[PDB]
């Protein structure tokens, strides 16, 4: 399993113009288009991002670059953060994939903002950490999928995607 297939299970993959948990225009694999209330706005910011009218509609190829350089954004925003990289470092390959992850989904910012966790995952206390990280807003909205990154994070393997 890696990073790729991780992530093609938590976010899925629509071909449309579709509304995500938050309410949020998005398309292809959790790729998010704009906060705005705005339908058209959607249509307009999807246009601009793969280079052509699309009306709201992609193609599996589009939406697997788009997927692309999303993974490759994530990464490098950890790498370029000064709370993320230090963290990054010090796991594992598996545990790297949770924290890509959670940037994926939450952006830099948000993550960076766990700051007791990223402590805890520092230190390799693993059941400390999962239990702070199910503390917060993230695994109240969305908790199968945080559940899965909480256990990755907890384990070290793939077990709770090894189902899925």
């Amino acid at each position: 399993m890696n990073i790729f297939e991780m992530l093609r299970i938590d976010e899925g993959l629509r071909l449309k113009i579709y509304k995500d948990t938050e309410g949020y225009y998005t398309i292809g694999i959790g790729h998010l288009l704009t906060k705005s209330p705005s339908l058209n706005a959607a249509k307009s910011e999807l246009d601009k991002a793969i280079g052509r009218n699309c009306n709201g509609v992609i193609t599996k190829d589009e939406a697997e670059k788009l997927f692309n350089q999303d993974v490759d954004a994530a990464v490098r925003g950890i790498l370029r953060n000064a709370k993320l990289k230090p963290v990054y470092d010090s796991l594992d390959a598996v545990r790297r994939c949770a924290l890509i992850n959670m940037v994926f989904q939450m952006g830099e910012t948000g993550v960076a903002g766990f700051t007791n966790s990223l402590r805890m995952l520092q230190q390799k206390r693993w059941d400390e950490a999962a239990v702070n990280l199910a503390k917060s807003r993230w695994y109240n909205q969305t908790p199968d999928r945080a559940k899965r990154v909480i256990t990755t994070f907890r384990t070290g393997t793939w077990d709770a995607y090894k189902n899925l």
